[PDB]
């Protein structure tokens, strides 16, 4: 739809920062369409991923870290709130201990925090979704 995916947008993060993000899938759930968002150490794509979220709609997610290149341990979750067919609106919020993750108003997931998140200076939002809204703040000191 309106921003580019793969979109990568340079970012920083910290305690009280949100991720903001509003698209819809590409395909129906039974053709399993995925989406990823990935808080990278630095602006290249193979630099090293702080988190990591990848959807598998109607199905699964995973989050883990790739730490000077190489995947750590992963995290499975069924918890599926994404509806078929629907636009979504997702919300990452940086707390204290860790990543929280909400769909559509409701928490979903959360991810303890392996790196702080000042280490963060980009992320990237891609796979089977069209992205209309990517918002992330900066009002907290």
């Amino acid at each position: 739809s309106l921003l580019p995916v793969p979109y990568t947008e340079a970012a920083s993060l910290s305690t009280g920062s949100t991720v903001t993000i509003k698209g819809r899938p590409l395909a129906c759930f039974l053709n399993e369409p995925y989406l990823q968002v990935d808080f990278h150490t630095e602006m290249k794509e193979e630099s090293d991923i702080v988190f990591h979220f990848q959807v598998c709609f109607g199905r699964r997610v995973v989050m883990n870290s790739r730490e000077y290149g190489a995947w750590k341990q992963q995290v499975e979750s069924k918890n599926m709130p994404f509806q078929d067919g629907q636009e979504f609106e997702l919300s990452i919020s940086v707390l204290p201990d860790k990543y929280q993750v909400m769909v559509n108003g409701q928490s979903s997931y959360t991810f303890d925090h392996r790196i702080k998140p000042e280490a963060v200076k980009m992320v990237q939002v891609a796979r089977d979704i069209s992205l209309t809204k990517f918002n992330v703040s900066y009002l907290k000191r």
